[PDB]
This record gives C-alpha cells, structure tokens and sequence, in this order.
C-alpha cells in the first residue's frame, strides 16, 4: 500500500526501481540503443503455498519434504550451503559405506545378538528409537538427523514384520517459500534431484523369502542385510556418482545466454549457430523465467563464467533441468499470462481523460476456523511434544468469525476506494505534476506480524528501497525475498497485457553493465507529463513500469488466490511443533464494558472466560493467530481516515459552497455503513449474551439507584444497537484485532447520524 | 464465600405488571425479568386456587 | 458532471419556493430566511450519496 | 453436589460431570424434579456448605441412586407436578387505583 | 472400593492362590535371576558384540512386562484405580487452588507410572509379590533408563 507520486521512485521507494533493479545510483533509464524483440511468454513458476506439516513417523522417500526442510535449514542459514551439507553427509553415507564392520556390528546386536540368528523366535524388536542415536555415537553425528531417516528405510523392511515394532512421530512443519526464484535455488533442485533420487533407490526392498527374509533365520542372513544396506548405499551412492557437477557454471550457462541475448556484444563473443541452433534452449531463450531471472544474480556477480562444454551444455545439463522435473522448483511451465490473477487492479483518473490514483489490488479470500489449542507440554524440559486443543470456543467464535468473514471483500476494498472518490475543478493529474498509484499488500506485511517484526522498517525498505538491517539478517533475506516477489510479478503481468517486448540493453554507468530492458509503449491518449517523461509522440515509453499500468484501465483479478493457511496437526499424537511458542499466543486481554446513564455509571468490564461461556482465565489454553485479518483491518480502517482528514481539509477550503455543502454527505453514508458493520457482527449470539450479562449487571448496580418506574422510552431503539455496536467493538478486542487506541479515537470522530432511516419519528 | 459457591439460585422473569416501584430488587427498565421472590408471586393477577 | 450532483435542482427549487412566500408575500422576509439559517443539513438525505 | 457440580457453571473438574458422567445415563432424571434440589441447600447450611462432591463415593458407579427412594421408595415423596402441587392458593391483592397492588 | 463397592461386611476369606502364587513366584524368578546373569554376562563380555547383544536382550522384554501391566491395566480393574484414582488426585489441585494439570495425568511417564504401579498393586493383593519384590522391579527403573516412550 506504498503510494507513490509518478515521477519518482527513484526517491519515492527509491531503490524501489528498475533502476535498482541493476543497482543503477539514480542514473539512465533511457533508450535507444539496440532494441530487440523478445516475449519469451512463459515462464516457469509456481504457485501458492509451501508451508506444511509434516510430521515424520513413517519416513519413506519423498523428497520434497524434506528438501523443504532443507530450505528451512537452507533458509535458516543452519544450511545455505545445503549442499554442501549433503556433501559431507554424502561422506557421511560414505562413511557409512565405510564402517559396515560396525555398522553391521551395530545392526547385529541391534536385533539381536548374533551368531545363530534364525528362526521363528519372538523377535519384538521396537520402537528403535533410541538405538540410533547409539548408532549416531559410532556415526559421526551430522546435522539433526538424516541419519535416522535411512534407519526407517531399514527398518520397515527390517520388519517383513516383528522386526522393528511400533513407534511414533514427531512434527516439524515447513514453512512457506517464494513464488519466484533464483539460481541458488536452481541448483539445488538439480541437486535434489539426486537427492531425492538418492532416496529413490532407497526404498526399494529385498522382501521376505525363503524361510529366512521369509520365515527369520540366518545370522549370515542379515549379515547379509547389511550387505543390503551396503547394496542399498551402494546403488544409491552409484546411481549419485557422477552427476553432481556444475553449480556456479549453471549461472554461466546463464551467463551464454545472457550474451546470446546480448547483441551488441562482440563478434566473437558469439555463441556460435551450433550452440545457437541448438535443442531448444535455445528455445530456452524464448522460454521468461528465465530471463528475468538471470540478470540480476549476475547484478551480484558482475559477471564470470566457466567455460567447459558446447556439447554436454550442449545441453544435457541442460535439461537435466527439464528445469520443472523438480516441482520443488514449481517454477514449472507457466504460459506466462496465467498468473496475475490476483492482480486485480483499478483505478482512480481524472476528466481529460487523465489519471489520479492507480490500484493495483491483492485479491484474497479470508475464510478461517481457528485453532486454539491445549498447551501444556508431555515433555518436560524439552519442548517438543505434542500438547493439545479443542473447539468449545473455538468454533463458536469462528463461527462467529465466518460472518466476519462476509462482509469484507477486497472488491469491497476498492469498492470503498472508489468511495474515495469524487473529484472536481481538483486535482491533477495534469494540474501538479506526482500521480498517485498504490499497491494492495498488506499481506505482506501480515506475514511480518507473523514474524512479529517491526513494519515500519519495511516502509523504510521500500522507502529507501534497500536493505535497512540493524537487526535480524534472517528477517531481513525475507523482507528481501518478498521483495523480490515485489518487483517480480508486476512486470509479468504488465507485460501479459503488454507485449511490449523488445531490448535495448541498458549499459548502466558504462556500457558492459548488461541490463536489458525494452521500453514499453504507450500508445494513444494524447499527452501526459505523468512520468520522466518521455512523450515518444504520445505514445511515451519507459522501460519504467508504472505508468504502463496506468495505461491500462481497471484489470481483474481472477482469483483471490484463495487463501489456504495451514494448520493443526489433527492426527497430532505425539509429533511435535517446532516454532510454536511465538506462533501462539495466549488470549488474556484486559479492557472492560460500561456505560453512564443517568449521571450513574454503570460498570464492567471484560472477564473473558466468561464471554466464552466456561470458567476459567488461566496462562494456558494458548491460541493460535489471526493473521489475515489484521491485515485486512486495517486497511478498512486505515481508510477512513484519510478520507475526513483529507476531506476535512478541503471542506476546509471551500473556495465555493456548494462542493463543501456537497462532499459531506456521502462521507456521512459510509459511517453507518461502518455501523453497519459493526451492529450486524454485534448481533451474534456469544455477543448478546454478553450483553446480556451487562445489563443485568447493568441494572444491578442500577437498582439502587433507580427508582422511576418511566416506561416504554427506551424501546427508543437504542440501546440494542447501542450496545450491540459497541459489543462488537469487544469483540475486537477480545481479538485483538483494532488496538484500544485507534477505533475509539474513531469512534470519537464518528458521533452521529445514527438515527438514520428509522422510526424517526 | 467460600466453600465457594452461593447457590445457584433462582429468578423469574416477570415483567407482567408493568411499571412498578417495590425495592431495590428492581425496577427492570422497560422489560423485566427479576430475581427475587415474593413480590414476583404478588405479580400476577389474582386468582382463586383449584385445589 | 459535477453538478448533476443534484444540488441544483432542488436548491434553487427550494429557493425558488421562497419566492413564492415572497410574491405572494406569505410570510416575511425577516423569518423565514431566519429560519433557514437554522437550517443548514442533512438534505444530502436520502439520495444517491454515494 | 455432585449434581451441584452440573448445575454449575462452571466447575470443570473433570470438565464438570464428566467422566464418572459417562458411567452414567441414569443422570437423567435425578435433576429434573424441583423437589429434587432441595436438599441442597440443606447441606449448605448443614455441611456449612461441604467438600468434594463426597468422593464421588468413590464413583460408585451407578448404583447408589438406586438407593435412592425413587429407587428404594420409603417416603410419601410424590413425584407430583409442579402445577398441581399446590394450587389451593390463589393470589389476591389491593391497589389503590394504582393499578398495582399494595 | 477398590472393587467399588463401599465397603461391605468386612468378613470374606478368599480361597487362596495355591497354583499362580508359586507360578509366578517361578516367573518371578525366573526373571530374577537372570538379571543378575544377564548382567554378569555382560560384565563378562568384555567385547562390544556380547554387551550389545544383551542389549536389547535385556531391554524390550522388560517393557514387555510392562506390555503385560499396562495391558493388564487395560482391565475394568486396572481402570478402577485409574479413575478413582486422577480424580482424587484431582481435586486435590484444582479444589485446592490451582487446577492447570490434567495433563499431568497424561504424559507417559507417571501414567504408566501410575498404571503400573497399580498394576502390580493388584497383584499385591492378589499376594503374589511383596510391595519389596516389586522394589526390585522397581530397580529395573534405573535401567535402562529408556522407558515408557510412546504408548498404547
């Protein structure tokens, strides 16, 4: 929701930019040299969602997972170098390779003690659990554990049955990821490929014969499992040896394309035709993903490149990025167009035709069940255990929460920002020269209350545009990365509708700094100074993306994205969290509920268990968040206030009457629509009621005081809504959803019309 | 109190006669419901019994 | 557009009632304009707002 | 008071009549007569108001009510409703034109 | 009331536990003294192979015992302690002051702990161990010391 006055993002987010996209100080953003048609029109990209659950019990292959895992560790920067990690756990399998005289002597006692070893005996082995960590003692011990993984990979074959008995599971839960990408995050993938393929060999099995792997017997069976383990490692080893190898040269191979792409460049600093022509990477070329991807990291590397093979690349890495064969990368074949869709966008544009305020909006769904749950511990001193939960409220409220829910649209939003307007003899765009355009992502936002730091350094990352640490680098990667996401869809979906298509490379300060942009165009619409402009026979074009979508007109979005968000562990029984405590929230609260009438004060308070029915406060009972809707409240509420104050001030102004006399009374229309909001959640049943407790407790105070038995009167309305209106207030708090502070001070510059429609008389 | 309870106890919810003045136990503005007892078994209209 | 922002029509309508309490001088100048001056709202009512 | 205990609010121990509740389904009855509860206060005085909803007798699990008299029927204790347990009242009044009475 | 039954005519000699008393106390023993061997034998080995064949051989087995216990907790009568038992429990936090634990009825280990125990209890009215002999199963406690992860 940063709004930005056209003609300056250089300054207005400043390293919110193109411009920034090289780095670029404040110079260029120019034309015109070459120029050169490309609309790659696809991409690779994803799609929504990353987070999960994932409780091991039942480890299996799979990779994914546990890749993402990886990059929680890859992300948690306990792993970047993942890689590396596997490296040395490549030796650590290696290792493993190596021991077999102890690791079989492990195994061999482990079940179960030797030399005969045979037959139908009773053999309950167990839940191995522990043994493992003997088995890490004569490992080496390696991060968490992969180490384990490769046990269950045993031990359910251990078992045909009897031979590994029951056990548990324990939760970890990734978490989400990007939407776009880059190269690191490429390589991997390829890597993972092995990875998961490592794996994939893994399971595999020997089954159950004879009367041995059938009916149990040979001690030199098992001595020869763990010659099966060796096959296993072995073959999985194999099926590994000589792949990996490429990672830094990737970027390379993007660094040729990028100088196929490159046409200015020298002569022989050509890809030759036979590279040119070639498999249809070539084709890669013309497949977007890509190439807006690469630029950027070589912005990082300022260049270098490998140099190795025409042959093998071409091109034969090459597809071993079949790029999408990883769906870990779900940067996955995307006819480039199909995004957006949660791009809606709409606009605000004066009479000339000319433009004001540009919208380009977020479009999401909200629906939400909560999520409140036991917290206790089973593990003492160790937290990873699974606690509990239950409804009671939990449903009541979301019940409560649906209807909530109903109301709030983000069409509704920009419904209301078209609310906003209005105009008049006012106001530009042409008049003074900074055209406004914002951009719905709270949600952004969100996701940093859910990481709970501080926004308004994320202002300042737009403000200055660039990183602003002083705290957390963690948090600040991920400010980054959604900052990425930021510039990165934008210009897709500009350019799906736009396909101005075409490169002159930007030579930054000098000339070999290989940005490639096109300028887009403008067509019609007979002049505008709104942009650095520059006027391109009114046709303007810029390689400076804003303006472009101001030279669309209202788009749609075509999907709210949903919004599916994670959850309990419902099968939880056992598992365990991880990040949780943070991602809980206890619900005190504090505040009351009173009223003076009369000149008598009539009192309470909130005494929360009691609105939620059942006895009784305490520490426990802890709740998971609300996260999307603070988001979104705010933003309603974050309206309005502009809206009077800006307002204010031009009914201040009121050069003439009747503008004056006229831009009230649609502001006032939207106030009891505001009420409207509020007295409709206010009836609700568990608010009522708790309305009801007031009035009786209301009334008790009262009945010493009161003494006139004054009749029908207050079936004057007002009470039901007055109070209704201001138990839905409670609501936000007993959600915190609105601090204390800012809707009673709107309140405050609300205070009338109220008696609107109605009986009256 | 302790032990720790006062008894769940009963009201009614007579609103029958209406505005009435008869201690502190009320008046309930407009509508009434009330809590206490004997007042509440006046507030009816008379009657003869059947037993 | 503006303008057909309603007021117009009604406005001088209203004023123009007036005048009929003038040319038919009905009630006096002194009052009733007196009374408008305790008027002064709400007559966004109503309406098309927004 | 064990019973007392599910009149409640709000006693959740065991989350209130609960897991000894699912022994039950006798419950049922017990409550719903008026005549019922009013012991209670007996005890509240009388115990001063006791403890622990007796020990439960130990959760004695469905058979002491079945020593109850409506399960055990020493007394005239008449399962009479409520309506006709008495009515040879009928109420009456003055007013002063109030109309109330007074 | 263990029964449940308050608390009858106090007067019933039961016929006696001629054949299991001693069948256990077989059992019993049997598993006695194997432990003492068991764990010479490990003192005896004097390699890994041996130590870590008695592992196991030593573990799971045990639990097993435990299989037996909490299995035979899963009983009417097993539940009878266990329910009169939490609930006493109970209230003695939560009508005393603080009632933030039934939880802590419901991690393993003083569940099973409880269940256990109780389990051999009934045993110790069924004769059979002496509340002693149980104390040395009870110094299978410090073994190995694993114990009780998961259920059920």
């Amino acid at each position: 929701g940063f709004n930005l006055k056209v003609k300056d993002l250089n300054g207005s987010a400043r390293g919110l930019t193109q411009a920034f996209a090289i780095g670029e100080l404040k110079n260029q953003l120019s034309v015109g040299a070459l120029q050169l048609p490309l609309q790659f029109t696809r991409t690779f990209s994803a799609s929504m969602t990353s987070e999960l659950l994932w409780e091991v019990g039942k480890g299996n292959i799979d990779p994914v997972m546990y890749a993402r895992l990886f990059f929680q560790y890859a992300q948690a920067g306990g792993a970047l170098s993942v890689d590396e990690l596997v490296n040395q756990f490549t030796e650590y399998h290696q290792s493993t390779a190596c021991n077999p005289e102890i690791w079989r002597k492990l195994t061999a006692y482990i079940t179960g003690s030797s030399n005969r070893a045979i037959k139908a005996d009773a053999v309950g082995k167990v839940p191995p659990t522990a043994i493992l960590e003997q088995l890490r003692t004569l490992a080496p011990s390696e991060h968490e554990l992969f180490h384990h993984i490769t046990t269950d990979f045993v031990c359910h074959v251990l078992s045909p049955l009897g031979f590994i008995l029951p056990d548990a599971a324990y939760v970890y839960r990734v978490g989400r990821t990007a939407t776009y990408p880059n190269f690191y995050a490429l390589v991997d993938c390829v890597r993972a490929s092995d990875l998961r393929r490592m794996l994939t060999a893994l399971s595999s099995v020997d089954s159950k014969m004879l009367q041995a792997t059938f009916k149990a017997k040979g001690a030199l069976a098992p001595a020869l499992i763990s010659q099966h383990l060796a096959n296993a490692a072995t073959t999985a080893f194999e099926r590994s040896r000589g792949n990996f190898d490429a990672n830094a040269v990737v970027s390379s191979v993007l660094t040729i394309l990028g100088r196929l792409w490159s046409p200015s460049t020298p002569k022989e600093l050509d890809p030759s035709a036979r590279l040119r022509n070639t498999n249809g990477i070539d084709q890669l070329r013309s497949n977007l993903a890509l190439f807006i991807a690469y630029q950027d990291m070589v912005k990082q590397r300022g260049r270098a490149e490998v140099i190795f093979s025409d042959e093998e690349l071409s091109s034969t890495i090459i597809p071993w990025f079949i790029e999408a064969m990883s769906e870990v990368s779900p940067f996955k074949l995307r006819p480039i167009n199909e995004t957006t869709s949660y791009i809606g966008q709409t606009s605000a544009i004066d009479h000339m035709g000319q433009p004001s305020h540009v919208v380009v909006y977020e479009d999401w769904q909200f629906a939400k069940e909560i999520t409140a749950f036991t917290p206790v511990k089973l593990a003492n001193n160790s937290n990873q255990r699974f606690l509990d939960v239950e409804p009671g409220i939990s449903d009541r409220m979301s019940a409560t929460l649906a209807p909530i829910g109903n109301t709030f649209a983000v069409s509704a939003f920009v419904k209301n920002r078209t609310a906003v307007y209005e105009a008049v003899s006012q106001r530009g765009t042409v008049n003074s020269n900074g055209a406004e355009m914002t951009l719905g992502f709270p949600s952004v936002v969100e996701r940093d209350y859910a990481l709970d730091r501080d926004p308004m350094v994320a202002i300042a990352a737009l403000r200055t545009g660039i990183v602003d640490e002083s705290l957390e680098a963690r948090a600040s990667n991920d400010l980054k990365r959604s900052m990425f996401n930021y510039y990165a869809a934008v210009m897709h979906y500009a350019v799906a509708h736009n396909p101005e298509v075409v490169v002159s490379e930007h030579q930054g300060v000098a000339a070999e700094q290989g940005s490639l942009y096109l300028v887009w165009n403008v067509r019609t619409e007979l002049r505008i100074p709104v942009g650095y402009n520059a006027i391109e026979g009114g046709s303007i074009r810029t390689p400076e993306p804003l303006e472009a979508i101001a030279y669309n007109k209202p788009i749609q979005p075509s999907e709210v994205l949903q919004a599916k968000v994670l959850d309990l562990a419902n099968h939880t029984t056992s598992i365990h969290i991880w990040p949780w405590h943070e991602a809980s929230t206890e619900f005190a609260y504090e505040d009351a509920y009173s009223v003076t009438i009369r000149n008598k004060r009539y009192t309470a308070e909130v005494k929360e268990f009691e609105l939620l029915g059942l006895g009784q406060r305490r520490e426990r009972v802890r709740i998971l968040k609300p996260t999307v809707a603070h988001a979104i409240i705010q933003m309603w509420y974050s309206w309005f206030v502009e809206d009077d104050r800006t307002l204010a001030a031009a009914r201040r102004t009121s050069r003439d009457d009747a503008e004056k006399l006229a831009i009230d009374g649609r502001r006032m229309q939207n106030a009891v629509t505001l009420l409207r909001k509020i007295e409709m959640i206010g009836t609700t049943g568990i608010g009522a009621s708790a309305v009801h407790l007031a009035q009786s407790r209301i009334v008790d105070q009262m009945a010493g005081r009161g003494l006139i038995d004054d009749s029908s009167d207050l079936h004057v309305g007002i009470n039901r809504h007055r109070i209704r209106i201001w138990a839905g207030l409670a609501v936000l708090q007993m959600m915190g959803l609105l601090s204390r502070s800012e809707a009673e001070a709107l309140t405050k510059v609300l205070g009338d019309s109220n008696a609107l429609g109605m009986v009256v008389a």
